[PDB]
């Protein structure tokens, strides 16, 4: 009856409460990669609590790591001063951190975080004398389209990522010199349902980026360490950031901690005697939180005496196979992958790749029967994401899967 | 030395210009009660409570307990269409704590998160139940009302002051409240503009005009909430209820990030629909309803009761007037406001000019500077020198910060003439 408390006094994010009360989920406690509700009943984590859980639940070192600062001191400010905890993940931090990059400015979260890093961006071009750089690129101010390859009228990879390229081209063109900065996620678009961008995109972003002036901000808030097979995704085309975004997997998804990374550049036309009035002047109360940072300084030292990169590329291999034969399901249009960042695109005709109508509610019966099945995930529309821990060992790769391919079945064959 | 030195190279602080830094950094490595302790091992009253969200000090031994306990079962899992055990227990002690009226709590990360939160509630209200006209908001300091500042008004008079402001926010009001979805004040004190004590009546009568014409109240108790001006939350000075109430800081006793947007029934009502209907909230943040912050809360309010905090603060606020009275009386001391321990010290060039020491003179920030080598933090709001000591602070440990400041003030600023 924790339930039907939970029911009158709750309102949860991005959910619907008549969803929530139609089928409520209280969770109780966590070990390893699972985690258990109230009445006992075990699930796979298997979007790892949102893609923000690295090492699994009630990982020893990371007890350890809180426990430990706890015996110092768990906040003090970040307005006019500095602690030991998030002096140190910063150069830490900065010594991973692409190499361009070369501060780290913290907040709570990756929302927060992003904001920044446009404020940032906006007052940048203000402080040095061109107040008409202010317009913002989101690529999806203006809009720029990102490929979709599964969804394009020539199924090719370069003739998307090119005709995408000459587009944002076109706009960078004719405005230039209104826009202070353009956003994009890091290699993965992830809420608009796990769209991995074709070889060679992010660096032409960059490269145009680049050409015209603008200052690229890069979304690696879910991306981030180690998500994509590369400690940042950015890695993968070797693109260097103006402004970097990361948070959720940060503290191995114990605290909120976010960051936004700048360049020195950056930095230095904010850096004047306080009369010039050039300091950027926002933040918030919880930055650098000794308690956030000694956690993911030790999720840090994880990833190196862990090896958790290489281990999440390797076991992407037989991933990648697993989800193949997934393909096979009469229902399953499409299957994307980057590292433990996957998803499998749910519709009516594989043929056609006609969608079911939104109305049927697919994704969510998915997501519901692999709750009955043992396993969380959260669907995207008709997407199934699968963001599993970057812990999980290859047998629990391979239920976690198992556990797809029969829910999916299960669901569509009727279609729901 | 390196410590101090990777300092300057890596990080970006805050609303803090790094030139100031650089010049004077300071490097905080542990906290006992209401002290912190520097690398070099000096020590400081915490004079501001880490930004005015610690409450019964550091290393408070009942909080530590809490988050060791709930590490023992799981640190964070998701609010992301489901819940857990600290997130829901948590939000059933809230809503007993808080104003009648609200009843649905909605976890965020920050006090600024919990405020946009409440913005878009608003706004997506009016729209779900047939009214997308109402899409402006009134930012008391969107248009803009004015709120009282008694120090530097005509009169000087409260209740005129009072009556003035209320008199412009119904007009403003009485002309475009079809346009309006929602009001948003600051709980009694204004902190950031100079921690601005609203008059008797005011925040009433804000509530009232509110209602009035249809507008949703949202009281940003951030700063104000769980205790800091003596009672659990300002609002209750008036006995107003709030629409939509924004809390954070205190909230986990100074420990850790969580923050909660407060709602009313009829608000949750109308989100709350079969889902075809697109009347669902679709905003939030990844560590909503985070354990470990849950339980540091819980527990945090636990303390509030078995050591009765707000009454104690009501009590000690009472002496505590009488010192900030004494410090009144310095040359270039203009002001002195306070509700519990919500305080701040105006400072002038002229006592009855009341006229501002120019700027660029950094009075505030000097005043900080020289507090801190004696022995004591707290930050400036402009020449506004805060005061908002931990809630647990002894009468004791309030004279002795209240002298630190005095000395500070007069040491400072006897040498700008
Ligand atoms: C602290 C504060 C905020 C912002 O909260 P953060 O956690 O710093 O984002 C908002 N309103 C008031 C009144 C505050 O004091
Ligand atoms: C999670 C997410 C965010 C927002 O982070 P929050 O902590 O939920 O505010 C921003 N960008 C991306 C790519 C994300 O995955």
């Amino acid at each position: 009856d924790l339930i039907e408390k939970s029911k009158k006094h709750l309102w949860l994010p991005f959910t619907q409460m008549k969803d929530y009360d139609e089928n409520p989920l209280i969770i109780e406690s966590g070990t390893g990669i699972k985690v258990k509700d109230i009445n006992g009943k075990e699930y796979y984590d298997g979007f790892s609590s949102v893609w923000l859980n690295v090492h699994g639940h009630r990982k020893k070192e990371l007890d350890d790591a809180i426990k430990k600062q706890l015996g110092k001191i768990a906040h003090s400010t970040l307005l006019g001063m500095t602690n030991v905890p998030a002096t140190q993940l910063a150069e830490t931090l900065i010594d991973i951190s692409p190499k361009k990059l070369t501060r780290v400015f913290y907040s709570d979260s990756g929302a927060e975080a992003m904001e920044i890093a446009l404020k940032m961006a906006f007052q940048y071009w203000k402080n040095i004398g061109k107040p008409e750089k202010q317009k913002f690129i989101a690529m999806k101010s203006y809009k720029a389209p990102i490929p979709y390859v599964y969804r394009s009228e020539s199924g090719d990879p370069d003739e998307c990522r090119d005709q995408c390229l000459r587009e944002l081209a076109q706009l960078l063109e004719e405005h230039h010199e209104e826009i202070a900065a353009l956003s994009i996620e890091s290699m993965v678009q992830g809420a608009s349902g796990m769209i991995v961008m074709p070889e060679g995109y992010l660096a032409g972003v960059r490269e145009l980026c680049t050409t015209y002036d603008v200052l690229m901000i890069v979304d690696e808030v879910a991306t981030g360490f180690g998500r994509t097979g590369k400690m940042f995704a950015c890695e993968h085309e070797n693109v260097q950031p103006d402004l970097m975004a990361a948070g959720k997997g940060i503290t191995g998804g114990y605290l909120p901690i976010a960051v936004t990374f700048a360049t020195e550049d950056i930095y230095k036309a904010f850096y004047d005697d306080y009369e010039n009035l050039k300091t950027f002047f926002h933040g918030h109360s919880y930055t650098g939180n000794q308690l956030g940072c000694a956690v993911a300084l030790e999720n840090l030292a994880l990833f190196e005496s862990e090896n958790i990169v290489e281990q999440v590329a390797e076991k992407s291999k037989k991933l990648h196979f697993l989800l193949q034969d997934l393909h096979a399901l009469p229902h399953v249009g499409d299957i994307r992958q980057l590292g433990f960042m996957c998803g499998a695109e749910l519709v009516r005709s594989k043929e056609t790749k006609e969608p079911y109508p939104a109305d049927r509610r697919i994704g969510y019966k998915v997501s519901l029967k692999m709750r009955e099945l043992g396993m969380l995930t959260r669907p995207l529309g008709d997407v199934i994401a699968f963001l599993p821990p970057l812990a999980s060992t290859a047998e629990e790769l391979s239920e976690m899967v198992a556990i797809m391919k029969q829910a999916i079945h299960e669901v569509t064959s009727l279609e729901d």
